[PDB]
């Protein structure tokens, strides 16, 4: 297919507009440790890509077809993983801005207080990946690819097997239709690392308790915490 239109479709409309960006809060210089304010706005931020990243996946074809369970598993597992490609895709990381899936958009500064070293971490994996000139098609089907993955506990692991063996199919025909593809998919295992050094930041977070993690939030660090 066609699942390639599916695939872009889903992608498109669940990110904002060029139009749609919301400027009125950025600023790039900043008067003059993290405080409860930074702390609130990087989970207010994170939680803003979950009922986003939801719908996205749902429209995925097949992902409503694995089974509820598994549907849950693999969209906690991907979280973090997917708000940072996502967010490495659409930010510009030339100028620092990051632009966030509701358009709101903010310079590093802003948010470093809150995400720590973790962001400058983002901007050096989005400079890669914008390095790449990945197409919208491709990362259409890279995104799918980070969601539908293994994952321990899955009920049905050969089924998504078989719907992320048809993604990467649709990938590598649509990278020919236009080497390339293993230097695309080698930023998957570097995602990982990064989704790592998330969950560590999130732990010092707790650890520090200036505002606690929203539940959902929370629930993804403990059902994602291999101990």
């Amino acid at each position: 297919a066609n699942l390639l239109t599916s695939l872009v479709r889903a992608h498109l409309d669940s990110g904002p507009s060029t139009a749609k960006l919301d400027y009125s809060k950025f600023q790039e210089l900043v008067l003059p440790k993290e405080d409860a304010g930074d702390v609130q706005q990087f989970y207010d931020l994170l939680s803003g890509s979950l009922e986003v990243i939801r719908k996205w996946a749902e429209k995925i074809p097949g992902f409503a077809e694995l089974s509820p369970a598994d549907q849950d598993l693999l969209l906690e597992s991907a979280f973090l993983e997917l708000f940072i490609l996502r967010l490495a895709y659409r930010s510009k990381p030339g100028e620092g801005k990051l632009i966030f899936c509701s358009g709101l958009v903010l310079h590093r500064l802003q948010c470093a207080r809150g995400f720590g070293d973790w962001i400058d971490s983002i901007l050096a994996f989005s400079r890669s990946l914008h390095s790449l000139l990945v197409d919208v098609p491709a990362f259409a089907c890279l995104s799918a690819l980070v969601l539908i993955t293994d994952r321990h506990g899955l009920q049905e692991p050969r089924r998504v097997e078989e719907l992320q063996n048809r993604i990467a199919s649709c990938l590598k025909e649509h990278v020919a239709a236009v080497s390339c593809l293993s230097r695309l998919l080698g930023k998957l295992p570097e995602l990982r690392t990064l989704c790592t050094q998330g969950l560590q930041r999130i732990f010092y977070l707790k650890l520090e308790d200036l505002v606690p993690p929203p539940p959902i939030i929370d629930k993804i660090f403990m059902d994602t915490l291999p101990f």
